[PDB]
């Protein structure tokens, strides 16, 4: 799983 | 921007 | 999921 | 502008 | 809301 | 610095 | 949420 | 020096 922020 | 989550 | 702003 | 959520 | 950079 | 989104 | 670099 | 994402 994943967090992305940008 | 975002953020993402998954 | 997303959460996107511009 | 948007906000998007989904 | 709300988007912030600095 | 920072990048805050929510 | 938070990105920070510093 | 640190990069934080939360």
């Amino acid at each position: 799983a994943s967090l992305t922020v940008s």
